[PDB]
């Protein structure tokens, strides 16, 4: 039937409270949401920057010290997931629609609308690619590495349930069960659901922009919700039996077609410029790492960071329980240093390669003289990928491949996240029998539809920033508790 | 009865030789002092930069290697200072009065009078804060860390008196007592006395400047010496028995009221700008660390470094034996890595926090449009803190708190410097009974009058620069001898 | 008799095929050499940058890890060198003639013809010195450190002959003997022969330009051929018995007179500017290390890298069998970490000191107002050192000393290179006998004649870039094989 801690009922109550906030106040929520979002990010952007930087340098320290000799699941455990397939399986479920919606719109947006004042067009493009490298580089995956390492260590080496409530066992003891770890699990479930709803909204907005650009359709008002309902239905079918699609084979096939799409853009585009720009921009991002990682825009105060950088940090921090729990169930016998390296460096380098392959080619097209992408981004940032594919051979085929790639990207993460929310709100792995995951996928669809009806992109950014604000202190306490637990486990072993 | 090494007589003779050189030919020494100072700094600024960078790089190496596993006073020794009080008590006889004089007058001066050319005001403020972070950051405290570490290791592990004569014990034999280590003690006593006279002259160039700004008094020149005589009398009272003031309670309550003053400026000022600028300026100072650490201004040759950067390095290197010997008295059972970390990083970060809290708020007021601090600094740099406190609520109360803060800041340092000088010129802890303490404090005050009458801030700069010039080779030989001693001691562990 | 692997006769056939391509159809080779060179570097400059950066960071890692505890020649090898003779005989034979050619011609060229655009003139001079520091710094000697360390480890710790055929022993096993290490031996012999011919051509055009500027003579190509024939002749009667030059005597004397020449320029020039610019430019080169090490000039596409930095990386990579084999025979018992430090840091710092002493003094002369060096470099780059010595006391004596220094520099490398080519082309150490060292020196000279007659600088750059193109993959496979060999050897220690 139904199993419930009191983390269930008040989570549903908070979700429906935001629902009637966004449906009984239809015109009064379009001014409450961006004002509250702007106040939260303008007062805590320094805290988001400090949290992300502390998390990343803690990942580097935990990989490159004596704490990296620990192996998850004890010294007798085996990896069992065939590391080349493990990289693909962690990349497919843990990423999307980030490298499709924002692979081109973000470097062009940083080109024409610069973060800090710049002199020429070449230096503006260099700054745009280095800020894209900041937003999709080591800082994006250091949070993922910390949460996956903490959840894997405290779910394997300590025999606790793989839950954010049970992660603070060395910091707080067995009194986490008495309503004081319930708030942590409430914030974890809310952050996972709101991040998945933000990804859902970005995916459907890019899909309807591509459908309007390709065939000249008119799906603004209503069948967008039908696209949501169809996608959640096929995702729950993949959750349902008959075939276990969306766990192992669909992730590998999706990564294969994503690599084929990226290689096709790399070959058909300016490959020499792409390779030289990849080397140059990776080196310039590593050289100016501390300068752009801790940049807070305090002197100019232009507010560029509040829509891009702090939104990205709150977005990656709000997807942290879902991807951290997924790679924590995945990595059963990895060395801790090897785990942090394989979650940090290799997916970070692959994401930087995707950013270079798309954004550097777009900036080469812009610097050649073609400024149609600038006007397309200034119209709406959702058509940037398809406008980029317009000046390519096989435009319609590549646009259809991109639409199918987005479709697989946000049909994999919803399937991998429904079980994560079910494990958070049920307290077990096999339990419950499979009806609540369909309800949680439908809740993600309902929240995405409601947020997109009561506001554009800014409603999703608002929701993800507000649920990621207390996760800064949650992840800092998580990092300190992981350091204490690793000290305890290393002092335990001979 | 008095005690008598030769260092006492042929250091007193040097002191009264400079007294005779300045009190006779009064107008003629104003052309010998800054010309000789300018020659020394223009010919050895590269050497000062090389010495400070080598000391800091050596501190980072000695903290993060196998030499950091050594513990002072043997392995069985336990520290007894309750470390949260140790951080404050090294900070009292330690940092100061440099924050209270140059926390505001230095970033405004680097704003309007830039070291290197800039293009706007935002970049000028960023470069001003990063040069301030260079001058009051890790390079400041690394010198203190090495002198304290060398004196503690060669006075606790080697069972020698903590004197600079015994600091070269592995590099030589027992030949230190035969007139060739006496010059080292001559330069150490002169460095302590001249640096404390520079700090006293700066603190008395201040305080009464705020008295003039508050009450419109006329004070100079005759009643200015009365402030010196009164604050030396209270310092010698703190030397005297009955109550042991200026040692522990006045080294903790002063830190408490200084932290309360910093928190009051942080709260009543632009706290969001202060926090964001603190994070951004600390990150930009760490990012551009090697670019501003080794900058010698060779191509421009403007001589900006000659009055700020090389003066600051000569001031730190001239205050080396004072706080180095006192911290070596302080830290008995600290681990070497823990010692270097807690003397370098945490006081450096706290000093950078004070720099950001005052200078970033001053730069925010300047960039808002208020350029009264610019004209105030262009008039005289003594009144910059009080002009900054003018537009704050409770101006008179904060200025009185600042004056009492400066008073306690150098009245602790004068007592600890009398301890250090009467330890160095004695070669013994207890002896002599207290009559040279009052004599050495009175000599410090007399040098303050003599230097302040024959020039303002400039003559103090000449005295500290010419006196700290041979301490560069003294500290380089000290670092090499410390490496030899650590390599000798670490091989002795069974 | 003749030692005849097929490596020898098909290397001879390749060399005479280049002879037939050059002396027949001279306009065809003169129009096809810079086009093919430009195509190769424009398509693989990113690969040259990646290879050089990977080799350098691999040197830093493999010196600063547990692989550095291995000692060449076993644990009781006793290296038989004074650490001064090793450095001097390493520096004299393994460097040239860009210390005499590009010490002044390169920073002045980077001054007036900037790599990337700059605003003022001081920034142009700083950029020129930091790009000279990039070209003559750690990247220049990291390649030598890896090739010398791999050849020394695989020739001493494995009892294998010092040849690039045996350098891939843990990658293929015993398959290196049959026609598969043969091609690597062709590429190695062609690389060292073409690099030595490039150095011979640079030295003789500098000698010709210096004689023309000194005595006002005219130079025919047949007189230049006589200079080559005489210089190869003194080398061949240095190879012959009776007397040996050096084997270390000529190298030590050349190092002594080079140090005396550098000290004379340092003393008689602007010594304060030289020292301050040395400290500042070394710090700025270390600060902007990653930014200029991976800069590929992708956005501008100006082709500044085309003639300067990819030619430099192909030149240092093409001299790698020569210098690597020579340093490998030189050092018999050095610790691997100590070896990489003594080949990387100290010769890199000495080369940066020479670069600062000459180029910073030239830039001081230019920034003072004397712009005759700009017009001299714009006329011909081979007269820059002598034009610099024209505005210098003792012009004729210093020019004669510079000519003798060039003479020693390009007789010592040829004398050490005939032995290296002979050992590579025969497969055995010595016992050739001396009939083909003279022949290989004559072939080196003849290749220099035909490269100078069929083109100026561009033919030498073309030849060295073409033979250095497959050595990028050869050195990457070499680095991976060295890592596998060190991992195999370090596990063999009980």
């Amino acid at each position: 039937l139904v199993i419930n801690p009191p983390v269930f009922i008040t989570s549903i109550l908070l979700i429906v409270a935001l629902i009637l906030t966004c449906v009984l106040f239809p015109e009064k929520v379009g001014v409450w949401f961006p004002a509250a979002q702007l106040a939260v990010t303008s007062n805590f952007g320094w805290f988001f920057v400090v949290t992300v930087n502390v998390i990343l340098i803690f990942a580097i320290y935990l990989a490159f010290s004596k704490f990296g000799r620990i192996r998850l699941g004890g010294d007798d455990a085996e990896p069992e997931f065939t590391k080349a397939s493990w990289f693909a399986m962690l990349f497919s479920t843990g990423m999307g629609i980030g490298i499709m919606f924002f692979s081109i719109a973000e470097p062009v947006s940083h080109f024409f609308n610069t973060p800090r004042p710049v002199d020429t067009d070449i230096e503006a493009a260099v700054q745009a690619m280095q800020f894209t490298s900041l937003h999709w580089g080591l800082h994006a995956w250091g949070i993922y590495a910390m949460v996956g390492l903490a959840l894997a260590f405290f779910g394997f080496n300590r025999k606790l349930p793989m839950t954010f409530r049970s992660l603070f066992y060395p910091f707080w003891g067995e009194r986490i069960h008495g309503w004081w770890g319930h708030i942590i699990d409430i914030l974890s479930a809310l952050a996972t659901v709101f991040g998945l709803s933000t990804s859902l909204g970005l995916g459907v907005i890019q899909i309807t922009a591509g459908l309007e650009y390709l065939y000249g359709w008119e799906i603004s008002p209503m069948m967008q919700a039908g696209i949501i309902l169809f996608v959640i239905g096929i995702a729950t079918i993949s959750v349902f039996s008959g075939l276990d699609k969306g766990v192992k084979i669909l992730s590998n096939a999706n990564m294969y077609i994503a690599a084929s799409f990226m290689l096709l853009i790399f070959i058909l585009g300016p490959t020499l410029f792409i390779m030289k720009g990849y080397v140059e921009n990776t080196g310039a991002y590593l050289a100016n790492f501390i300068d752009i990682s801790t940049w807070n825009d305090t002197y100019l105060g232009s507010g560029w960071q509040n829509v891009w950088t702090i939104f990205y940090w709150a977005w990656w921090i709000a997807w942290s329980p879902f991807v951290g729990s997924f790679i924590a169930r995945i990595s059963k016998g990895r060395t801790v240093k090897e785990f942090v390296l394989g979650v940090l460096i290799v997916p970070g380098l692959i994401t930087l390669l995707w950013m270079n392959v798309f954004g550097g080619s777009a900036l080469h097209t812009i610097l050649s003289g073609d400024v149609t992408m600038i006007a397309a981004v200034k119209a709406d940032v959702s058509t940037a990928l398809f406008v980029f594919l317009e000046n390519f051979p096989f435009t319609k085929f590549l646009s259809i491949v991109a639409i199918i790639l987005i479709f697989s990207f946000f049909i994999t993460s919803s399937d991998s996240g429904s079980l994560v929310v079910d494990n958070i709100t049920s307290g077990s792995n096999g339990e419950s029998p499979v009806w609540q995951r369909v309800f949680w996928s439908f809740a993600q669809g309902i929240i995405a539809i409601v947020l997109l009806w009561g506001g554009g992109l800014d409603a999703l950014q608002t929701a993800v920033i507000i649920t990621g604000l207390p996760f800064a202190v949650i992840l800092l306490v998580m990092c300190y508790s992981l350091q204490k637990g690793l000290k305890e486990e290393l002092a335990k072993s001979s």
